């Protein structure tokens, strides 16, 4: 089997991408944030504290003839941005782009943190990291991809995120028309539960490539590119007037600037992030200070190849017995 679904930016900055997901019988379609940095499929629901729902579409398990309470199971998650959610668990039929999994754990939120409530466009998350990170207790549950894998034509999914445009998540096949050149595959460590890999270096604009190992994660659920402070300083030094602002929370730059590209290495191959992809717009409405799309990871503990980096590539998440990642230009 295969599946193919369009993923759409939630706003004009590409802050996140939403993909329609069919849950239950009859189908309830929710728009979920596919997140290769986490491993829970959780949704706003008829159980979510009413004051914490503000425009989201909810899953109502009592209206699904295939929903079953997973007795005793609870979940609770905290994300790298400080947001969180928790609740109970149903199993139900879940379909993405024509690919159907029966008995998928659907984590129904009883509580969500304010950042979720305040984002009316995201109805939940669909985790695509390794199932070892799933938070369901006392019996950990499998991700959608883990449940689907054996049925897929090939045990892979691909992320093709658009810049200011829709893109595609495919399951079970690699669309050879969706990229240019060849796909370069690179090793993955699953020891932290992530799609963790090592970039071979970077370049700023037309500058020389610096060969240096940068360990980080491929994370579709993170907006920006978080890299070591040395790398980030070298990038922003090429933007007149850019500076790190402790009060804003990162590098800012004059909105009048033209940003240089940023290249990262995948083996001997190179992925070029155009400068425009690094502009996240005014820090507040009407400001002429703009927020940068490349930020320091120093306070995180891990480097993160988020959407800024991934949307410059066609990305293969190869879930074979020994997982690997593939990157192609497009």
């Amino acid at each position: 089997s295969t599946g193919s679904a369009t993923t759409t930016p939630i706003d004009s900055l590409d802050d996140a991408y939403i993909t329609p997901v069919q849950i239950g019988t009859p189908a309830q379609t929710l728009n979920l944030d596919f997140d290769t940095g986490s491993s829970d499929l959780w949704v706003f629901s008829s159980e979510t504290t009413a004051s914490e729902v503000d425009g989201q579409t909810i899953y109502t398990p009592s209206k699904s003839t295939t929903a079953k309470l997973l007795s005793g199971a609870t979940w609770s998650i905290s994300y790298g941005d400080g947001s969180s959610s928790s609740g109970d668990v149903y199993t139900d039929t879940v379909s993405v782009g024509g690919l159907t999994v029966t008995g998928q754990a659907v984590e129904s939120a009883k509580k969500v943190s304010s950042s979720f409530t305040e984002d009316s466009t995201i109805d939940g998350l669909l985790g695509l990291a390794f199932s070892t990170l799933n938070t369901v207790s006392p019996t950990q549950q499998k991700t959608f991809f883990d449940n689907a894998k054996a049925s897929l034509d090939s045990p892979v999914f691909t992320a093709d995120l658009g810049y200011h445009a829709p893109g595609t998540y495919n399951f079970g096949f690699i669309d050879t028309t969706a990229y240019t050149g060849s796909i370069t595959y690179t090793a993955v460590s699953t020891k932290q539960g992530f799609w963790e890999w090592t970039s071979t270096g970077y370049a700023v604009g037309s500058g020389t490539f610096k060969s240096t190992s940068i360990d980080g994660i491929a994370d579709t659920g993170t907006t920006l590119l978080y890299l070591p402070a040395t790398v980030v300083s070298a990038y922003w030094a090429q933007v007149s007037g850019a500076k790190s602002s402790s009060s804003v929370g990162g590098y800012v730059f004059p909105c009048s600037a033209t940003l240089p590209s940023f290249t990262f290495g995948v083996g001997s191959a190179r992925i070029v992030i155009p400068g425009d992809y690094i502009d996240f717009g005014p820090i507040s409405t009407g400001s002429s200070s703009c927020f940068g799309g490349i930020q320091s990871s120093a306070g995180i503990g891990i480097n993160i190849f988020g959407d800024v980096a991934l949307k410059a590539a066609f990305v293969v998440f190869n879930g074979a017995t020994t997982p690997t990642l593939g990157f192609a230009s497009k």
